[PDB]
């Protein structure tokens, strides 16, 4: 793979990958959007849908130009996070981690 198909899979990856001291995966329930079906309510608040899957199929595909296109897509995925979640919920505030763990690893990677 090229170099920044390389960085942005290890970026994406610390971020999936990141667990809090517990040993709890912080992404894993936003590695796949509920079905339209299975919670229509998601799709009725959230205007542009994103899971950690689409955004490894579009670093897979070469879809980021850059980097922050990269963090646009990871901002979009944790925004969508706080606004369907309620405030002050675990997984509300897992997503405002991911976004500094998100932060941290494209400095180290990058
Ligand atoms: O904002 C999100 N919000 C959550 N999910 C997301 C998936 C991908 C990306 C994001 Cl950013 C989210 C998501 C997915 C599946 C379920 C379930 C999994 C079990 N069977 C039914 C759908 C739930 C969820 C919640 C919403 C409901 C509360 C828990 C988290
Ligand atoms: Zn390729």
């Amino acid at each position: 793979p090229p170099k920044l198909t390389k960085q942005m899979n290890a970026i994406i990856d610390t971020v999936i990958n990141y667990k809090d001291s517990s040993g709890r995966q912080l992404s894993e329930v936003f590695i796949q959007l509920p079905s339209r079906k299975e919670l229509p309510e998601y799709y009725e608040l959230i205007r542009k849908p994103v899971d950690f899957k689409k955004i490894k199929e579009r670093i897979r595909n070469h879809k980021y130009r850059s980097l922050g296109d990269l963090e646009k897509d990871v901002m979009l995925l944790c925004h969508n996070a706080q606004t369907f979640n309620l405030e002050g919920s675990q997984i509300y505030e897992d997503s405002i981690v991911l976004q500094s763990v998100f932060k941290s690893a494209r400095q180290k990677i990058a």
